């Protein structure tokens, strides 16, 4: 075809394939994937504490998509909100669950297991320079 | 770090990047990208229509968005829906205009990837394509 349209359609349909897959290995800790990656930020960030912009800003996503993500982490008591003197700080159900639901995802290769690391190695690097223009690699 | 969560991440990312701008490319149309990608479809079937059954299974979506889809280009004059002799959707005159417009605008701007050349498109695609056969994309 039209090499942009075989590219973009290429990224959306893996995009929904492997989502599908690590959404159903984390739905039973009541966790999207999204959620799920909010709750490894805090488990790299001092305190398990961050304030909800730089949450947003180091995941890369709108203030809107953090707000309900929070939430919905606090709704299943694995973080905390508290105002900042908002701040979220993961709660220690929250590092259990993350520690379990890691395990579960690293024995399926993120949906990735019938791929060599070469090939995962291949589709890091080309998409890298993607990343590199919407800012992922800068601070 | 380990190599499937860069990659599913570098996935995710690139995914969510060429979202944005091809969702605000069809923006002024009052389309999302799920709903132009719906209109092409039925610019490629026979007379402009499809079961919503088949809508469903060609974009990967559940029935409730396939509906939420359909409705939203129905109230838009893109789409009309009657009953299959499920329920047929088919494209208008005016979706075959809409998509028209909307597919030169992401053509000119490479639907987000004109920072690649032609060798780099093509690596994306290659690199993605077994995923893709295995989840049965490539076999009737
Ligand atoms: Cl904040
Ligand atoms: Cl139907």
């Amino acid at each position: 075809g039209v090499p942009s349209m075989a590219a973009i359609t290429s990224i959306m349909r893996a995009q929904q394939i492997l989502l599908g897959e690590v959404d159903a290995v984390v739905k039973p800790y009541g966790l999207t994937f999204a959620r799920y990656e909010a709750l490894v930020l805090l488990t790299f960030s001092k305190s398990g504490e961050l304030p909800m912009s730089k949450i947003g800003e180091r995941l890369m996503v709108h203030p809107t998509s953090v707000t309900n993500t929070v939430d919905r982490l606090v709704r299943s008591g694995l973080v905390a909100k508290r105002p900042n003197p908002t701040l979220a700080t993961i709660t220690d159900k929250g590092r259990e669950v993350v520690e379990a639901a890691t395990r579960d995802l690293m024995a399926m290769d993120f949906g990735l297991g019938a791929y060599d690391a070469e090939e995962c190695g291949e589709i890091f690097a080309m998409l890298r320079p993607l990343r590199v223009a919407a800012g992922d690699f800068d601070e």
